[PDB]
């Protein structure tokens, strides 16, 4: 019953998943200036031209979206990666208000959103296997700010009020992820854990540096959806992120100079 308010929030998740206060957890505070610029680090791949979309649900503490990844149909490789990483599923974080809502903070500086797309090493079969080793997924991370809209996540946000609450979904096919991506992939990378329980330490994080812009009227529609199921006290689906976390013996490593 962990979630994200007063009671059952990120300062209580270690009693249920005592890695919370583990060795490599995620998100962490990335100190541009302290970020190491590694020139061996290849340029990240990111191939969706074959992406088969399926779902959109309200899994109650975020929404998703998603993918076949029963075949290399979208798949990421390349940058600090060995391998390849199927295309999972991608969801959202965001705030009550416009600054908070990202995991990752940049010299402190939150965003308004946090876009992570999900995908898992082919070398380890299926995702349920790939969360049990170390280098068992990788998540695109994208930083979201409020200002212009972002044309490629309007479909997503247009069929929100569709699973308002916990529990819904629909059906969300053809749906293209390379419209929510920002012109560069420079990105910062550094060994992590999902942010949300289990919190295992299977994720290598790459963040892009260039975050997307998206409207007002866009989050906004984000922070109608709710928390609870149908029928139950109406509870905004806001400020489900968990914050930056130590980052003790790693080096965050930057692709750019
Ligand atoms: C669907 C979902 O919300 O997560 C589940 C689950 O919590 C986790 O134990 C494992 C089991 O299937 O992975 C999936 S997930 O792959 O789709 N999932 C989504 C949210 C988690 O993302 S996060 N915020 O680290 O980036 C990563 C794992
Ligand atoms: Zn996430």
């Amino acid at each position: 019953h962990w979630g994200y308010g007063k009671h059952n929030g990120p300062e209580h998740w270690h009693k249920d998943f005592p890695i919370a206060k583990g060795e490599r957890q995620s998100p962490v505070d990335i100190d541009t200036h302290t970020a190491k610029y590694d020139p061996s680090l290849k340029p990240l791949s990111v191939s969706y031209d074959q992406a088969t979309s399926l779902r959109i649900l309200n899994n109650g503490h975020s929404f998703q979206v998603t993918f076949d990844d029963s075949q290399d149909k979208a798949v990421l490789k390349g940058g600090p990666l060995d391998g390849t990483y199927r295309l999972l599923q991608f969801h959202f974080h965001w705030g009550s208000l416009d600054g908070q809502g990202s995991e990752h903070t940049v010299d402190k500086k939150k965003y308004a959103a946090e876009l992570h797309l999900v995908h898992w090493n082919t070398k380890y079969g299926d995702v349920g296997k790939a969360v049990q080793q170390p280098d068992g997924l990788a998540v695109l991370g994208i930083f979201l700010k409020v200002g212009s809209a972002k044309p490629g996540l309007q479909k997503v946000v247009d069929v929100l009020d569709s699973i308002k609450t916990e529990g819904k979904s629909a059906d969300f096919t053809n749906f293209d992820p390379r419209g929510l991506l920002p012109e560069s992939l420079d990105y910062w990378t550094y060994p992590g854990s999902l942010t949300t329980p289990p919190l295992a330490e299977c994720v290598t994080w790459i963040v892009l540096k260039q975050p997307i812009s998206v409207s007002s009227e866009q989050v906004l529609k984000f922070r109608k959806l709710n928390f609870n199921g149908e029928g139950e006290p109406e509870e905004l689906m806001v400020d489900n992120w968990r914050p930056a976390q130590p980052l003790k013996n790693r080096q965050i490593k930057a692709s750019f100079k």
